[PDB]
């Protein structure tokens, strides 16, 4: 029984890693998950500049998952660049680095330095599309046809295998059109599903008060409450992109959670609420629980089940 | 008590109704929601002709909510009208009557012939905006030059006040739309924020399969899984429509979350999957714990908290 996986010419101990702004903005916190029985990490999306990011409280979390409003805090790209060509031990895992610039040249000034140390070192890109692009527009990848311009700029300017990570859509019509856009790229070898729920609002009954102080307290979903969603989105992608690979994000607390995620079709499993709340000892609970699960149905590996999900009639 | 409320030039004795869609489709239905202690009741989404909807199983619910994928099944209009017009107790509560017609044209058949209805009777139309367009192009409220047409041409063929049943929206460009485009029309006097979180997937892990047969599987989800997401869109359309009255629908289970969608911005409440689950007994639950937290906080009336949620700085 094993939960090894090979792929994007990278070996994987297990299918397992942060999902990206979790654990992972500072050189202490890619040392931690590096040190953790993940079987890869990803780094906070950067952008050119350090950032800040916005007023605390920017993130909170209760029984059924988080809401944030981060807004990109980060060390900005040399930092990441530089952990990715120097400090990173590839002997332990692979390295993905996660990239948001807050517009198509940004990201395509950062993917062209990038690209010699994924070249030499074999760091994996993560474009994020489900973020801000101009203000009174629709983040990214809500907006086809500036999807369609990032995805064409980034691969001319990168020209290396990369990923995407991507919102939710809650209509067929927008996977369709989606995918296409995607299928447009050949360099676009991996796709994540997904990024939070987007514009969520909690409320504190007892204060009567929104619980993150951001944008009047809207912010991305996490954790219990979108599992079918990011399964939804896994399978969607899975299903119309059958020359990429999809990695599942939303959802995950248990083996079981990534069991699903996998039947959906996913081959990496990334763990953003439920990693910030549990602490990086989730890797190997995640593990056991979904080793018990196989050797309770009889699978052997992950390739016997993954994707194979039944439909009724 | 009590909870009484004047709006729409109707009279209610608490916030509460049903969802379109639950306990709503059959004469035993609707007679069913009369006797209760909900404050008023709304009618399946119909069509012009009869619909036996889509293959079961077509609904199923988990702790965490629901998913359904029911294919509009109802008895069709000239029953729905019947009942408006010859067969509700309106000493009892108000009527909403939902439309769901599957073109333009459609629903404009429909409202043409429940004009003097509501006219001679006081029916009110809640139109469902969350239907699907032609196949292959986004629902209605997702497609924004769609929703324009429709309520131009609903607005002209009905020329009565009326409501519009709303998808959630996720993300802020879409609210300013969406809203920007509902304030084109003063004939639309309420907002229903929300219909179901579209096209999630639910999957079993003992049987590894879906737990619905319609869409392979994929349906609009419902309950505690949607909750901040309802919370949002109703606070967005509260914020953006000061001239309309919004009415919260999405992961209602007890007085508390009643509670904090009135601090949303909430005047009627609506209960799905808590309803579909607990039956009709959930109204007097519902309005007793409603009537706790307002006595616990010293509030008398539902104006004096609702749209108050305090946001922080
Ligand atoms: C505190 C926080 C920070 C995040 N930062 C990023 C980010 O920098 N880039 C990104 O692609 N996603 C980011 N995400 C989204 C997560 O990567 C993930 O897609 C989302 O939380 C859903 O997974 P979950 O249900 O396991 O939380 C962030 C999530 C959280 C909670
Ligand atoms: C079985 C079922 C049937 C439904 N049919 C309709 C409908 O006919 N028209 C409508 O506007 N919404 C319909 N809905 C959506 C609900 O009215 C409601 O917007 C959604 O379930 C979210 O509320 P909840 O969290 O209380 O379930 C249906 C929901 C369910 C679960
Ligand atoms: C640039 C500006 C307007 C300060 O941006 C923001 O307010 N936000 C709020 C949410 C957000 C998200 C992003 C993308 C990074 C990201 C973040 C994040 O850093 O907030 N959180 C996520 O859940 N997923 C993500 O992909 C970038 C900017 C902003
Ligand atoms: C016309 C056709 C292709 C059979 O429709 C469908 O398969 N579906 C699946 C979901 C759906 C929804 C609607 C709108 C009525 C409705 C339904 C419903 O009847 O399925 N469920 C909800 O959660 N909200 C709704 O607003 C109409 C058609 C269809």
């Amino acid at each position: 029984m094993c939960l090894k996986l090979n792929l994007l010419d990278h070996v994987f101990a297990n299918p397992f890693m942060n999902a990206a702004g979790v654990l992972c903005s500072t050189e202490e916190d890619l040392r931690c998950m590096t040190a953790s029985s993940s079987g890869a990490l990803v780094s906070k999306s950067c952008t050119s500049a350090p950032r800040d990011g916005n007023p605390e409280p920017r993130y909170m979390a209760f029984p059924l998952g988080s809401i944030n409003s981060m807004g990109l805090p980060n060390l900005g790209f040399d930092f990441y660049l530089k952990y990715a060509s120097d400090l990173h031990d590839y002997s332990k895992k692979p390295l993905f680095l996660s990239i948001s610039g807050l517009s198509v040249e940004e990201n395509v000034a950062m993917v062209r330095r990038l690209a010699p140390v994924a070249q030499e070192k074999g760091v994996l890109l993560e474009l994020n599309l489900s973020c801000p692009n101009v203000p009174g527009k629709p983040q990214v990848a809500y907006d086809f046809e500036a999807m369609r311009t990032y995805l064409q700029q980034v691969s001319l300017a990168y020209g290396l295998p990369f990923g995407v990570k991507m919102p939710p859509y809650f209509d067929i019509a927008h996977f369709d059109t989606a995918a296409a856009v995607l299928n447009e790229f050949p360099l676009v070898k991996f796709v994540t599903c997904v990024n939070s729920v987007g514009n969520g609002l909690v409320i504190d009954a007892e204060s009567e008060s929104v619980v993150i102080k951001p944008k009047q307290g809207f912010g991305g979903l996490g954790g219990k409450y979108i599992l079918p969603t990011a399964l939804a989105n896994v399978n969607a992608f899975y299903r119309r992109c059958p020359d990429k690979l999809v990695f599942g994000c939303g959802g995950v607390y248990s083996g079981e959670d990534a069991f699903l995620h996998i039947l959906a079709g996913a081959s990496m499993v990334q763990v953003g609420t439920a990693l910030q709340e549990e602490g990086p000892g989730i890797f190997t609970r995640l593990e056991d629980e979904l080793l018990e699960i196989m050797a309770r149905k009889g699978y052997r590996t992950l390739e016997e089940f993954r994707g194979r999900v039944k439909t009724i009639e």
